[PDB]
Order: C-alpha cells, then structure tokens, then sequence
C-alpha cells in the first residue's frame, strides 16, 4: 500500500545503495511502469521504465551516498540529500543533490525529481 | 527578476539565518504577499503573510542551521538540508528538515514545502 513515513525512509535508503552498487535493472524495478523523472528539475522530464532504464545505463565507476536523514512525510513522499562521486573524462567530480520522490500503492516510485544545478558540482 | 541559480542560494541561505536569529519581520518580507506555506507536507497549506506571519510568531529560543549546501536549479528553485533545535516543554529537542522553495519574479519565496514527519525528530 502506499508507504508509511517509516517505508519512505526504507525505500529511498535503498535507492542510493543500489545506485552505488550500479545495479541498474533492480534501480529500474523500483520505478512505476509510467513513472516521470525531472533530472535536473527544470529540464525536460523522461518517462516510462524504457528511457528511465536508459539514462541510468548512460549515467551508471560512480559512488553514491547519503549525507542526511531522509525526510519522510504521511503521503508517500520523501526528500533526501546524497552526493555522488563520478570521473568526467578523467578527472574526478562530485555532485550533490537532493531527490523528492513521490511514491504510488505498490511502493514503487512514481514521479522523481533530482534538484542540482552547475553550482553543486566540484571538479 | 526570476532569481539566477547563484542568487537562489544566497536567498536560501538568507532565509536560515533570519529563521536562527528569529527575525520575524524580515523573514515575512522574504515571502511574497500571497504566498502558499506546507508545514509539513502533507497537511493544508496556509496562505498570505498574515497567516505565515502568525506561523512563525507562534513558531519562533530556536537555532537553525545549514546541513548541506543549497541545490538550485534554473527556473527560480531550490532545495535545502537543514536542522531545527529547540524546546518542548523543558526537554531540548532536534529536527532535520528539507525546504523545497519555488521563488517569484521578485525574488521572493512563492511557495515553500517542508518535508518531516516525527521521523526526523530527536528528543
Ligand atoms: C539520477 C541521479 C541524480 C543525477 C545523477 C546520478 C548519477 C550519475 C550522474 C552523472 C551525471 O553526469 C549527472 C547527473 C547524475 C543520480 C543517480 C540517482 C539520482 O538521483
Ligand atoms: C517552518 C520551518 C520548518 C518547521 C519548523 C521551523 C521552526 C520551528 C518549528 C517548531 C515546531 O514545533 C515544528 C516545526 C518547526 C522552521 C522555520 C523555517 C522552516 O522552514
């Protein structure tokens, strides 16, 4: 059903471990079939398990980690604060940025929104 | 004008800093005069400065800082980590939040939504 503040707070943990990881068909798994991801917010959103997986293969040795609590609320939505560690044609990057994620009955994540910008990145 | 991403951070951090010394006056006049406030997500929104006015009066010995750095993006948004310490009742307590702030052609806050739940408190 749709998940409490105590499952958001589960769920979007999980989320960065499996994004550090790479697991890139489980990161899909945890979208709705029809979901929408702003990535960043502003830009044009992608939609569906089909571009979703495809930017994740194009995006995913990358490092990803929280560096707050997530901040859950009772309507199955949440906010978290990560970084994540990338090399941009050799040399290494961070980037940190913060998710709002809507989640639906089924406790997959229905609507993603990534905020980061040019100001966030470190070379 | 829309608030550059640069500029959003500055409001952002701004408005932390008004919230720790508890300025109420000045932290009022960040918002514009019909701006909508959800505290915390989920519940009913409250509306215009004079009841945002009376949510911080009966609000704010508060201390506020950031936890994080501000994610901005391009069209006049951004997002914030930070925590909230104050008293209840005699006993100290802790609060960890994530502002959302949409800003105006103005640069003042339009809409704010803050996500926490009892999760996110430390008594
Ligand atoms: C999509 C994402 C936010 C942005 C992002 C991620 C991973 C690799 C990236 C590589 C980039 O060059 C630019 C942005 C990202 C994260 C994976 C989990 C997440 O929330
Ligand atoms: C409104 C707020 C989030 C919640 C909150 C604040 C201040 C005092 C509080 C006292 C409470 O007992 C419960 C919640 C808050 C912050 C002031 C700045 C901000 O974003």
């Amino acid at each position: 059903n749709l998940p409490t503040a105590q499952e958001v707070q589960g769920l979007m943990a999980r989320f960065i471990e499996l994004v550090d990881v790479g697991d890139i068909e489980a990161i899909v798994q945890m979208y709705a079939d029809d979901a929408t991801v702003e990535n960043p917010f502003g830009q044009p959103p992608i939609h569906g398990r089909e571009q979703i997986a495809a930017f994740y293969r194009q995006g995913l040795k990358v490092r990803a980690c929280l560096t707050g609590p997530v901040r859950a609320s009772h309507n199955g939505c949440g906010a978290m604060p990560f970084r994540v560690e990338m090399v941009w044609n050799g040399q290494p990057c961070a980037l940190d940025v913060i998710d709002v994620m809507r989640f639906d009955e089924h406790g997959r994540i229905q609507t993603m929104q990534a905020y980061w910008s040019e100001v966030n990145l470190s070379v």
